[PDB]
C-alpha cells in the first residue's frame, strides 16, 4: 500500500509556523491583513470565504471583508478594488469567484494590484513566474510541491507529468516545477493528449488534476510513484477525484481526496499573505 | 532527406501581408510606429535595432528611435519609457538588452506598458498567456508554431518535445503549444533532465532551443519527426546550432539555423504592432 501524503497534518504544521511569524509582525507593528471581495450570495462561496477567514482568525491575521450585493455595477466594484489597492492594513486579498455574469471576471482580476495578489494568480504575478522574478506563486503548485517535500519525494531530475491544464494548477504547476530550484521535467497532458496511459508510466510524479472521476488507474502507474489527487468532479455518488483506488495498491505514494492537496491550498494562501506582509 | 523549413520564403510572405495591412492602416490615419530603447553602443544590439528599423521601413511602420548614452540614470531611463508609453505615434516598443550593468533590467521591463509591449515578453502579457486572455504573444514562439502550420505539420495531438527553458523560447512555448488552439501535449525538458534521448525519440515535434552545439542527434529522434532549430552558442568553429546535420536524413522536416527560425522572430515583432495597431 502507498503511504498517505497527509494534506491535513502537513497544513497544520504550516499554521503553527504562520502564528509564530504573524505574533513576529504583530509584535513589530506589521500585523497582516486578508481582504476577500464577495459579491452576491452564493452559498459554496459564501462557505469559502467564512472558511478563509476562519484559517485568519487561527493565526492571528486581520480579517477584511467586503461583501457586496449581486447587482453592483461595474463602477462599484472597481471602487472596492481600488480601495482594498490603497488600503494599508490590506496586506494581500482574493476575489471569491464566480462573479455575477454583468460583471467581466477578468477586467476585475486584472485591477488588482499585483503586490497584494494572495492567489498569485495575477497575470503579472504569473508572468513573474514565466521570467523568473521573484513574486507571489499561486497557492495549489505551491502546496503540491511541498507536500511531496515533505515526504523527501525528489523533484529535481523527477520526469513529472501533469494531466490537466487548468490556469490555477496546470498550467502554472509546469513552471513551477522546471525552475532551476525545482528542476523537474515536465510532460503537459490534457484531453488533447494522444495515449496518455503510455506518458503516465513514464513518470515518477503524477499529479492528475484534470477533474474525471478515477482517470487514473493502476495500469497507468509506474510501481514506486507518487501519486497528487487534485481534481474533483460530481458523479451518482457525489463528489470523486481523479485517482482511482487501485491505485494505493502499488504507488509509493498517494496524497488522498480529499484532505491532500486542498488544505495545502489553503495553508498557502496564508502563507503568502503572511510572506508578503514580511517582505514588506 | 528531410523537407526544409524555409523561414525566409514563410517571414517574405508574412511581410506582403504586413505591407498591405500597414498601407490599409495608413489610409484610415493610423499608421503604425514602432520604438526601440537603445542604451549604450554593443555593436550587436546597434545591429538588431537598425535591423529592426529597416523591416520597419520595408513595411511602412514609422521608426521611433530613442539612443540613449550608456550612463544614464535610473531616473532618464524611466522618463523614457513612461514617454514611449504616452507617445500616441508608438504603437508598440521594445527595450534592447543588455543594458550597463547600473541599470535594473527587469524594473526597466516590467515599467513597459503592456499594451505597447512589441515583443510580448512583459509579465503581464506572459502571465495572460498563462491565463488565457487574448494579448501580445512572444514572437519566437508564436513564429515557431506558425512555420509549422506553414507546412501542414499536425499540431493538435502532437507529442513536443521543447528542449530549453530560456524565458523567452522554451517556457512560453510550453504554454502556447497547450492551449486548446493548438492542443499538443509537452514535455519540458533542459540540463535537469534524467535520459533526453528517451523522450525525443517519443516526439513528433522536436524544438531545440538550449543552445549546445549539435545536441540533437539522429539516434534521438524519431523518423519522419519535425525538428525546429533555435539555439546557437560559440564554438572554434564560429556560431553552431543545437541540431547536428546528420538528422537531416531521417527526420521528417527541419528549420536550419540560420533561416529558420529567426526570420520569424522578426517577422512576429513586426506582426504583433501591426495587430496592436489594428486592436485600436
Amino acid at each position: 500500500g502507498a503511504i498517505m501524503l497527509d494534506g491535513k497534518a502537513t497544513r497544520d504544521e504550516i499554521f503553527g509556523d504562520l502564528k509564530q511569524r504573524v505574533a513576529a509582525l504583530d509584535a513589530a507593528g506589521r500585523t497582516p491583513g486578508l481582504g476577500t471581495i464577495l459579491v452576491g450570495d452564493d452559498p459554496g462561496s459564501q462557505a469559502y470565504v467564512r472558511g478563509k477567514h476562519a484559517d485568519c482568525a487561527k493565526v492571528g491575521i486581520t480579517s477584511i471583508r467586503r461583501d457586496l450585493p449581486a447587482d453592483i455595477s461595474t463602477a462599484t466594484l472597481n471602487e472596492t478594488i481600488d480601495e482594498l489597492n490603497a488600503n494599508p492594513d490590506c496586506t494581500g486579498y482574493i476575489v471569491q469567484l464566480p462573479l455575477p455574469k454583468h460583471l467581466d471576471e477578468n477586467a476585475a482580476l486584472e485591477r488588482v494590484d499585483p503586490a497584494k495578489d494572495a492567489d498569485g494568480l495575477h497575470p503579472t504575478n504569473l508572468g513573474r513566474l514565466v521570467l523568473g522574478t521573484p513574486a507571489p506563486l499561486p497557492c495549489t503548485p505551491r502546496g503540491i510541491v511541498h507536500l511531496l517535500r515533505r515526504y523527501d519525494i525528489s523533484i529535481a531530475g523527477a520526469h513529472v507529468v501533469v494531466i490537466g491544464r487548468g490556469v490555477t494548477v496546470g498550467r502554472p504547476l509546469g513552471l513551477l516545477l522546471t525552475r532551476r530550484s525545482e528542476n523537474a521535467t515536465v510532460t503537459l497532458c490534457h484531453t488533447g493528449t494522444r495515449d496518455l496511459p503510455a506518458l503516465t508510466r513514464q513518470a515518477d510524479i503524477v499529479v492528475a488534476a484534470v477533474g474525471v472521476a478515477h482517470l487514473l488507474t493502476a495500469d497507468m502507474v509506474r510501481p514506486g510513484a507518487a501519486v497528487i489527487d487534485v481534481g474533483v468532479s460530481r458523479t451518482d455518488d457525489g463528489l470523486v477525484g481523479d485517482v482511482h483506488p487501485d491505485v494505493w495498491e502499488l504507488a509509493g505514494h498517494v496524497s488522498p481526496n480529499p484532505g491532500g492537496v486542498g488544505p495545502l491550498t489553503r495553508a498557502f494562501l496564508l502563507t503568502n499573505v503572511v510572506e508578503l506582509a514580511e517582505r514588506r
